[PDB]
């Protein structure tokens, strides 16, 4: 059992005098103001750091932190740079970490050029006490692990202040974003639950449904395949037409604006509740520019080109990442497009004759899915390699151009399959009388039948659950530390809840349901980062912070992105235009009877390029003729037959003229919210007017 | 001659006496700390108010204000609170006036409510010395004159330190926002005489414009009008085509893109800018809320209800302010729509035989502008009752709502008919087999023959210029500045700066000279304001500010709208995506040739409907039996005849794929140039730092 003590560092005891005496050189610098102790266990040495009391008030004054003072207005204790307070333990644990990590930092030999060296291998702060331990005494680990790291607490509201004073404000912060991101999830999957039952509930009585699903008809379709398969009845298709309706539905159009507002309301909601903590934490921005220490090879970058005596550099360094970017949406769409087929050949090896078209869907996006985690780690380690060699002059910039690469590298591989299925699918292959080839020998597939709505809406079921499912499926205290896993960061738990939020934003438009997913996700998902803070890794060094960051900008570039895709996604994947079009152009009676009938187009079978017809036209027991498409063309019975006609340019208008109404209206009712809602609440407003008028009377005798 | 002294009010010396005993009370408030002087002339007193000396420390510390320092690091004085040093004339006249109006408003009976009592008739502070006096001692209003406010020194950049040290720095920051907008607008001219000049250098060889104004084609088109006019040959139009293609050439596209990119530079570089004068002038942020007197009304409102004992009334407020803009847009429709018929009478009266209707039209324009100037004022009322009875809490709140009431109203009113010839115009009217009738007896109006993009143009050269037109066609000092006509604000000031935005903004996807006329307006207006301020007006009271404020966001506003108004110009009214649907559709040879033919579309003149047909048949010496008017219907010959055809959607569609396209990438460009110019300069900041850190360093010891 150590005694009250600070962050400690961990050395490689048995070139190698040069690193020990490296590793004793700021020991020397560390006698006038550091008290050490050393250690050995059984084979390597370490040390510890406990700082002395007067140090304390002459490194919290020189870096601006916050002191409580002794009066408590309304109950509510106020606070200050730095009041002197006899019983001195009042700094906490967080503060005397922060205090000794900057005093590490500002002693040179800072101390992560000794760790990047080599000669230190790590240099944690020790937790308090342990969880769940036997006759433990009021410890702020075991409160947390009882009261917040637990899977039977869920229900309750987290210790947002308790998580702040151990871990620290930028922990703090992300704990209170993701819990404001699942309290706004509630409304949403509320909302969506409806909408699911509404489609439900209306679907026996759809009318393009029943015409669909209905017999004594007899259509026959076009073989939607080379030579293999055949003519298939869209009848046999059609209970993927009972599942179509639940996702595109004019509730579905409702709920893709009610998301856009939700979307927008969460964003100020958020606004209002960081200014709501940092007046509860810190409102001093003391902490001025230009303060941090610079890199040591940004260092040794300009005293090279001072002795040899940049913009170019970096240009090309972004060059080289835009056709990186490029290079990764071009390999997202060809894995795609070869674990389909890697899939159909797996499901067609053992001949399991399902003849549903979903379950080999499902192990498709499966593996996709797994090689998308595969190169994640890959692209990653590209945006991390990319950003060192451009070598940006401070840690803070360092960080933020790594989160963009690492976020737009993750943003093109998580979503190009998805944009894939829903908008460069099955509209760039062409009629039946001649087919697209690409590499002149392959056709370019069509999706499902029935619609690849479906096909959309169980990727993203899928990829969304796969995240869910990757996590669900006589000592002393400094070696227990050293057991436990070091501490990364907050930056890749901030990739896995952005790019969640851009499947609740982006694929709302036909996915009413995800919402639900998403909080089922955030419920557990809270719980498991709780306990891995407390129990698993290693305490974090607490660094302070006043917003979220860079985030917040990628949360805004999102929402903006969203309704430009969700106009497109209703317009052109959705079918709901069509449906439109048909209602009130085309119905000559006000309802929606002989839809499937207007959107099929005739083609004879005498007209396929070079035996494409498939070599069973016998399956069906009668010898067809005309065939069914779905590309709205002119019928062969036609002057200009199989071209284009007036339909598909009417459809098209109001498709392009839906996507300008909706997204112009949605950027409208968007900056309305933003307008409406101020950014600063008024109680709080009036209470640190009310707090600096009673300092400033407080000062003045 | 009066003494060294500040700001003056004016009495009113012959119920009336306690009007007297109210206009005496609060000089006995002066007495501790004002001293005063009366002085009669023929009939009414008048009062002074030279300050003394040691009030001027009393009330430069309470509300802080900027004093230059000592010492010049770089050959450049540094700033402080306040610094004590000997020949007290170091605060200058501005100052003075600003620390005296301060004492004036927060002692109370605030002047503003003893001015609008009735008691006070005026309190305005002199102007130093006079302008062209003869021999007179280095006066800052003669130097005013002489460098700035003169037409001959109108090439000469303008002294902003010099108009900020008289007027004050809202004058300033005006002047200053005034010329970036004036040197912003140099290049935009530039290249928009190049693209008139390339509009000139190709409409001898523009293909359309010779194939319009060939003869031997013998095209005779539809009537346009009632039973009064009659068939016209299209040539006899053409002319308007060789103006028409000056208006809609590809490089007008061009040129649209490069507005809305020049629009965006212009606002990222005033928001450097404005922080660059905050460098110079005055950085500091002291100036706290809630410290401005509330209204008298608003006191009278809450004792009123704190007596009785919202929300409510301010939200019927803004709903009748709603109805009343929707009513002002409607008026401003019917104005424009009896004004060119009050044209059309009035030039039909004597038979002036034109036969070119654009005099008619520019008198039409001119009568509308004239109506516009009449009821300009009606609006400003309505917007200043409006706002009053509303009775906001501080008078900055009145101000900006004031501000947003009555730009809105100059808006609507301003741009009611330009949005009514651009988009409403010639589109609702339907085919001559069968047209609309608005009140079931009164035809809706065609544009002008040969494209009424002709008519756009030449509304915006005559409202743009009409501004220009109604601009350019022994005595002691007290009493000659209360001759002099007392200062409104810089509201009115700004209204026609921003209406002149909006115009170079809004409409030059079809007006390419805009901005030259903007410029040649601007160079005159800045000279016209400075001896408006220097001469006419009287001195502004100096009132702080540190960036323009609501105009700003009035700006981004009018930018923003801006990418969606070209968009919609350039796709409908400009007759450039026809065009291109021609040249890539149905060309069948690469070249533009054909394209009126294909354009215009025949109508049997045996199908008109009740006497709709002209009186005069025989007007052209030949009975005609085809008229062709432009609207993509099918021809007379077919089996659906005179209904919509494949050409009318396809170019539809391409027109909303044009604006979506448009749309997105300008905003997108616009949002990469604001991201790539940073809003605060490098140079800015390194100066601030290190003026920070050499004051702490001197303070230090
Ligand atoms: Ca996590
Ligand atoms: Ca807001
Ligand atoms: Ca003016
Ligand atoms: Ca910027």
């Amino acid at each position: 059992m150590d005694y009250h003590e600070d962050d400690k560092r961990f050395r490689r005891e048995e070139l190698c005098r040069e690193a020990e005496f490296l590793k004793l050189k700021m020991p020397t610098k560390k006698v006038y103001h550091i008290s050490e102790t050393r250690g050995l266990l059984k084979t390597i040495n370490s040390v510890l750091q406990k700082i002395t009391d007067p140090i304390q008030p002459k490194v919290a004054e020189h870096r601006p932190q916050t002191t409580k003072r002794l009066s408590y207005p309304f109950s509510r204790e106020k606070q200050h740079l730095f009041d002197l307070t006899d019983r001195d333990s009042f700094f906490d644990s967080k503060t005397r970490s922060t205090i000794v990590y900057e005093i590490l930092k500002r002693t040179t030999c800072g101390i992560t050029s000794l760790l990047a060296n080599g000669v230190y291998s790590a240099a944690y702060p020790l937790h308090d006490g342990d969880y769940e331990g036997d006759n433990v005494e009021f410890n702020d680990r075991k409160l947390l692990y009882e009261e917040w790291a637990s899977y039977g607490v869920f229900y309750k509201y987290q210790p947002i202040d308790l998580v702040r004073k151990y871990f620290g404000e930028k922990v703090g912060l992300y704990f209170a974003w993701l819990g404001a991101y699942t309290q706004m999830l509630i409304p949403a999957s509320i909302v969506g639950v409806i909408v699911f039952l509404y489609g439900c509930a209306t679907v026996d009585e759809n009318i393009p449904s029943m015409e669909m699903c209905d017999q004594r008809y007899n259509i026959t379709m076009c073989p939607l395949c080379d030579k293999t398969c055949s003519y298939w009845k869209m009848s046999s298709a059609c209970a993927t037409a009972r599942a179509s309706h639940l996702f595109d539905n004019p509730a579905t159009v409702f709920f893709s604006v009610f998301m856009a507002l939700w979307a927008a309301t969460f964003m100020e909601h958020w606004k209002r509740k960081q200014m709501r903590l940092n007046y509860r934490w810190d409102l001093t921005g003391f902490e001025e520019e230009e303060e941090a220490v610079k890199d040591h090879p940004r260092a040794e970058y300009e005293a090279r080109v001072l002795e040899k005596s940049p913009a170019y550099f970096t240009n090309l360094v972004s060059i080289i990442f835009m056709i990186a970017v490029t290079f990764a949406i071009v390999l997202g769409v060809i894995i795609y497009r070869i674990s389909t087929a890697a899939a159909l050949a797996m499901n067609s090896s053992p001949s399991v004759r399902s003849n549903i078209r979903v379950t080999v869907t499902a192990t498709a996006v499966i593996i996709n899915l797994v090689v998308i985690i595969l190169l994640d780690e890959v692209y990653g380690c590209i945006a991390r390699w990319l950003t060192k060699i451009e070598v940006p002059k401070t840690e803070k910039s360092f960080e933020e151009r790594l989160t963009f690469k690492a976020f737009l590298l993750k943003f093109v591989n998580s979503y190009t399959p998805i944009f894939y299925v829903a908008f460069f699918k099955g509209r760039f292959v062409g009629r039946p009388g001649d087919y697209v080839y690409i590499f002149r020998s392959f056709r370019m597939e069509e999706c499902a039948p029935g619609g690849c709505l479906m096909e959309l809406c169980i990727q993203l079921s899928i990829i969304m659950l796969g995240k869910q499912v990757i996590q669900n499926n006589r000592k002393q205290r400094y070696e227990v530390d050293f057991n436990l896993e070091p501490f990364a960061g907050l930056t890749p738990e901030y990739m896995e809840m952005i790019i969640q939020f851009g499947f609740v934003t982006l694929f709302v438009a036909s996915f009413p349901l995800a919402p639900l997913f998403a909080l089922l996700n955030n419920i557990v998902e809270i719980r498991l980062d709780a306990k891995k803070f407390v129990t698993e890794l290693r305490r974090p060094v607490a660094i302070r912070a006043k917003d979220i960051g860079i985030w917040y900008n990628i949360l805004r570039g999102v929402g903006k992105l969203a309704v430009i895709i969700n106009a497109f996604v209703i317009s052109f994947t959705s079918d709901f235009i069509p449906r439109l079009v048909y209602l009130y152009m085309y119905s000559q009676n006000g309802t929606m009877h002989g839809f499937v009938n207007h959107t099929l187009s005739s083609f004879n079978v005498s007209d396929f390029q070079n035996g494409t017809a498939p070599n069973d036209p016998l399956d069906l027991g009668y010898e067809v003729q005309i065939c069914r498409y779905k590309d709205y063309r002119e019928p062969p019975w036609s002057e200009h037959k199989y071209d284009i006609s007036k339909d598909f340019w009417a459809v098209l208008a109001a498709r392009l003229a839906f996507v300008i109404v909706f997204q112009n209206l949605v950027m409208f009712m968007s900056d309305f919210v933003d307008w409406v809602i101020p950014d600063i609440p008024k109680d709080i407003s009036q209470q640190i007017h009310k707090e600096k008028v009673l300092m400033v009377e407080l000062f003045m005798r």
